[PDB]
């Protein structure tokens, strides 16, 4: 069996801590850090030692901070996490000058790049006619653009019974995302679990985007960090599926 583990995300089961980022053990690669050391903390919690590959699916604070506090990992991030990014007026960056300096990085650059076994990693979706919600910015070399999340990317897990689809924030669009898998993989869409922010989206954007999970029948949904109560409620009520609540203790066990 392979096993899931959210070492970090806005919820907590009791014993477990809490904070605004994501982070998720899979398997044999950690995907995403949080902003600082709780997914470390959980982690301990659950007598866990963390691999060596640690996958950046984009470069914000709230995804790679706790880089911070580790060493000598091998960090999976595309060229374009480097770029500073903003959130409004507000600096939404990482620090890669000393997370590279304590730490290795693997810059990933295809569209579709295989980790290990039946593992990949899905650079950015392609937006079909969308563009990000939200305020975010980028700054290449002092020159401020609006974000389009070139830096992002998505984990894909290739098991007997479908796919395991790990998202960070997807903001491209977790509808994108799985479009983009979709044409890739002549595999089903088993699970799917990570952050979708959808705070700022449409009801009617919501409703789309579970109409796209159901088209493409996906089984069990699990929605952490940015993706907001309404758009989870609207999950509950309109996916065909079993949607699970997510949480910082939360372990999900599922086949090879
Ligand atoms: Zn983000």
């Amino acid at each position: 069996h392979m096993r899931i583990h959210v070492l970090c995300d806005d919820s907590s089961q009791n014993g477990f801590e809490s904070e605004h980022g994501f982070s998720v053990l899979v398997d044999s690669v950690l995907f995403d850090t949080g902003k600082s050391d709780v997914f470390l903390k959980n982690a301990r919690k659950l007598g866990i030692d963390l691999p060596k590959d640690v996958l950046i699916s984009h470069g914000h604070y709230d995804h790679a901070g706790g880089l911070l506090y580790l060493s000598g990992k091998r960090v999976w991030l595309r060229k374009e996490a480097l770029d500073q990014k903003y959130s409004g007026e507000r600096y939404a960056g990482a620090d890669w000058n000393e997370v590279l300096y304590y730490n290795t990085g693997k810059f990933v650059i295809e569209r579709i790049t295989e980790i290990g076994k039946n593992m990949f990693l899905l650079g950015p979706a392609n937006l079909r006619g969308k563009v990000p919600t939200g305020d975010f910015f980028v700054e290449r070399n002092g020159e401020r653009r609006k974000d389009l999340f070139e830096d992002e990317q998505t984990l894909v897990v290739r098991t007997k019974e479908g796919l395991v689809v790990i998202t960070g924030c997807s903001h491209r669009g977790i509808d994108n995302i799985l479009l983009d898998i979709a044409e890739t993989f002549n595999e089903r869409i088993k699970m799917v679990v990570g952050g979708f922010h959808l705070l700022k989206s449409s009801d009617d954007e919501i409703e789309k985007i579970v109409k796209a999970f159901n088209e493409l029948g996906v089984e069990t949904v699990v929605p952490c960090h940015c993706t907001g109560e309404r758009a989870v409620d609207i999950f509950k009520r309109e996916f065909l599926g079993k949607i699970m609540d997510c949480y910082a203790g939360l372990k999900l066990e599922v086949s090879d």
